[PDB]
């Protein structure tokens, strides 16, 4: 099957891109594996129009609106191989598809420290993004898990949402500079080894003592969901927390005819930005179909 | 009356301003939106191209967003127009009502105003059968007949694009004359050129030419000029640059203008023209404005 564009990933970025291509009366296929990065929280925040709505509902509304266009197609599957040919995609199911252009919108995967109790609380009481989930902590106690330079900056912003403690876990020991800057912002440093997280977000130390937090934040590392960008030769840069696919102003990668949007690009990390640069990418892809 | 000091005031309360204000509200800071109630998109019955809001009424989109923002008790709204902005030892905004408001930082989100050509009947049909943006309204023309009202060199590229959505006539109207490469290009794309002067637009979408001929269209497009809705950006000393279709307020990667503590978002910035873009860079502006409150 030949399409004008195939969009790999059918969450916020992919749907936004696909909608532009559909509205341009071109034949577009979304191939989506169905595991969004935000499948862990009960509510989304920060997107005007969708504030406080469930992520499942946001994603379903968008799928419904895209598929109102009969020239848009959907397939629940995973792309395992992409190659120049236009482009040919091979899916985990064994199905092959072809397209003149591609839009990469497959997202990133969060990689968490190996701390007993932490991962089961992801999106419930342990978070990455204070604009996304800080407000609902209601000014209570917040723990920031230390893990390098960006943790220190996060801890310095976090007092906006509640009383903040920087937790070193007996590993990430701040230097003189970092240390003095925390003390001025009123951020306590706790250096004890953490054995596990219990209850809502209570840190239990190796010596048994507990520190009860209302929420924990981590500036955790992220990986690309798929090797498809690397297969296609798309330039990938290494950010402080993980890789992203390079793009220009029109969201085009270093590989002509392959565009990228959402969390896999440099300005990502939120739904608002996924929607915005997804739309840029979809319009750009269409413009390249017409003018080259 | 009791004194108020807002961490941020957002001037303009449509897509861009609401998106910015929401970030600030979620950062537990005090935010005021002052909005004059005249969105650029107050003429069309449906909005398109924003995933989640595709095909919904602009009025409903605006109302839903306003209600969501005002659910935060640290967010406030005023239906007013800022007539003057000045720097003090933060910022003071003077409104048409005579009310004054005080802010530490500002987000400009006041949009642009479409400057339509003086063609009889065109303004009456703006947002009904006459449009600016083909991604916004091309699809609903259903492969119909489309007229591209000539406005100069930029109308040529529009005419070359429009066959994606329907059978296209380039109404050059003495504003443009294709050379040879361009006439061949239009011809290869299946675009008809009509050179006679346009007298009038009548009925729903019929072009009435100087010689008396009538051409019925299903929709018309104009690559019209736009101006900033307010002099507030200039009052604040914000650098303004001339774009191909009108001026924009200059912004850096953090959506900050040349004036520290004044940010901008939406159609008044270099990348605009759509709601999706307004929401995206409004969110950038709100987060950036918050970050400056904390770190300077
Ligand atoms: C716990 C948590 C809470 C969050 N809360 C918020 C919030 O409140 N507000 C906010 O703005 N942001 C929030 N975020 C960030 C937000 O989730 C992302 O910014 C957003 O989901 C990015 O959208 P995306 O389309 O780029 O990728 P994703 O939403 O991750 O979607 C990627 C899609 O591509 C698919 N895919 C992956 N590989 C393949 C393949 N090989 N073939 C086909 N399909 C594939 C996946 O299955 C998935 O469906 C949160 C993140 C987390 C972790
Ligand atoms: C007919 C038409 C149809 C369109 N359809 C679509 C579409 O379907 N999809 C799409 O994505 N885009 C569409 N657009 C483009 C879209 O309207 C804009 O991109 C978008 O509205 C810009 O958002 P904004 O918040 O920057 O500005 P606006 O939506 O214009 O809002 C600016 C607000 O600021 C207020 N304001 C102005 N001056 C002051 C002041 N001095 N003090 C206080 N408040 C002030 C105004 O009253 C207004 O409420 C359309 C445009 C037009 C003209
Ligand atoms: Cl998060
Ligand atoms: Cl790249
Ligand atoms: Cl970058
Ligand atoms: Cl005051
Ligand atoms: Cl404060
Ligand atoms: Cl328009
Ligand atoms: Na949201
Ligand atoms: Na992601
Ligand atoms: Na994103
Ligand atoms: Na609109
Ligand atoms: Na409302
Ligand atoms: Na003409
Ligand atoms: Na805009």
């Amino acid at each position: 099957m030949l399409f004008d564009v195939i969009v790999i990933g059918g969450s916020h970025a992919g749907q936004s891109a696909a909608l532009q291509i559909a509205r341009a009366r071109r034949r577009v296929l979304v191939i989506d594996a169905g595991a969004r990065r935000n499948r862990f929280a009960s509510q989304s925040h920060g997107v005007i129009g969708q504030d406080g709505r469930s992520p499942d509902a946001i994603a379903a509304d968008g799928k419904a609106q895209l598929l109102a266009y009969p020239n848009a197609q959907w397939r629940e599957d995973s792309v395992v191989r992409a190659e120049r040919s236009g482009y040919t995609l091979i899916c985990a199911s064994g199905q092959h598809y072809r397209a003149c252009q591609l839009v990469l919108a497959f997202g990133v995967v969060d990689e968490l420290p190996e701390l007993e109790g932490l991962e089961e609380r992801w999106g419930e009481s342990v978070f990455h993004c204070p604009y996304c989930h800080g407000y609902e902590l209601d000014g209570g106690r917040i723990g920031v898990l230390g893990s390098g330079p960006l943790s220190y900056l996060s801890a310095m912003l976090m007092p906006e949402w509640g009383q903040t403690v920087f937790l070193t876990d007996a590993s990430f020991e701040p230097d003189e500079e970092q240390r003095e800057a925390l003390a001025r912002r009123g951020v306590e440093i706790v250096r004890d080894r953490i054995a596990r997280i219990v209850d809502r977000a209570t840190v239990e130390l190796a010596d048994g003592r507990r520190i009860a937090f209302d929420g924990l934040f981590t500036m955790n590392r992220m990986r690309l969901s798929s090797p498809v960008a690397e297969q296609l030769g798309c330039a990938i840069e290494e950010g402080p927390l993980g890789p992203y696919v390079r793009t220009d102003d029109a969201m085009e990668t270093s590989t002509p005819g392959v565009f990228a949007c959402g969390d896999i690009t440099h300005r990502g990390g939120t739904v608002a930005l996924a929607i915005g640069n997804g739309a840029l990418a979809g319009i750009a892809a269409h413009r390249k179909l017409v003018f080259g």
